[PDB]
């Protein structure tokens, strides 16, 4: 703090890469939510503000986290959203669980070390 945009990017794209290695649990996670193919057009009557893993991706990529809480933000928007949208016991839901299991255990050790 400051933080050089491509040293962020190499400390937290482990953590990142941790949440892709997950099948099946990432796949629901791997694109954005489209309402429109989908059928469910309240999804962002609930969902404001949607984030997946290839949009945090691409913000790590192109110096759009100024600050590991930035991103640390988008990954718990990710699961807030799938765990206010969809049923406890629903795919979706159960697969989100285990990312913010896997998260949790990746990003602590990541955040002390920045």
């Amino acid at each position: 703090k400051i933080f050089k945009p491509e040293e962020l990017r190499q400390a937290l794209m482990p953590t990142l890469e941790a949440l892709y290695r997950q099948d099946p649990e990432s796949l629901p996670f791997r694109q954005p939510v489209d309402p429109q193919l989908l059928g469910i057009p309240d999804y962002f009557d609930i969902v404001k503000n949607p984030m997946d893993l290839s949009t945090i991706k691409r913000k790590l990529d192109t110096g759009q986290y100024q600050e590991p809480w930035q991103y640390v933000d988008d990954v718990w928007l990710m699961f807030n959203n799938a765990w206010l949208y969809n049923r406890k016991t629903s795919r979706v839901y159960k697969f989100c669980s285990k990312l913010a299991e896997v998260f949790e255990q990746e990003i602590d050790p990541v955040m002390q070390s920045l």
